[PDB]
């Protein structure tokens, strides 16, 4: 679970709205990173989150594919674009309810990318994914 009064992200989460996902994918092209979309693109599976303070595991499972990512809020980690360019990523708490991941390619030029996850007071989980001026929002509720 979470620290103190901060909300508990642990759960099984069902998507009930999306906007601008295909648009984001087109702007990103080969700059998209699987360590983001491999637990977000597919709408059918539950997104299974396990939170232990700052430590997160995020898992999806279909009969074809199981994927799990992990990170710790506050600890830098590396992810890859689909064409193999490394990115340094860091998640921080932006607010009581919201984490923000900043991302930077290790070398060369690309779009400014980020994502956020927010557990709003109505009980929804909001994922936003950004590439320069394009913002994708996906809204989840508990299964």
């Amino acid at each position: 679970g979470p620290l103190g009064s901060m909300p508990n992200f642990s759960g099984n989460w069902k998507i009930i709205r999306s906007e601008n996902f295909e648009e984001l994918l087109k702007v990103l092209g080969v700059n998209v990173m699987l360590d983001d979309i491999a637990v977000a693109a597919a709408s059918k599976p539950a997104v299974e989150i396990k939170q232990e303070g700052d430590t997160f595991y995020i898992k999806t499972s279909t009969t074809v594919r199981t994927t799990e990512i992990n990170f710790k809020v506050g600890e830098e980690f590396e992810e890859q674009t689909v064409d193999g360019r490394p990115c340094k990523s860091l998640v921080k708490w932006e607010s009581e309810n919201k984490m923000v991941c900043e991302q930077k390619l290790l070398k060369g030029e690309g779009p400014k990318t980020s994502w956020t996850r927010e557990l709003t007071n109505d009980g929804e989980l909001i994922l936003t994914m950004t590439a320069d001026d394009v913002v994708c929002t996906r809204v989840y509720v508990r299964e």
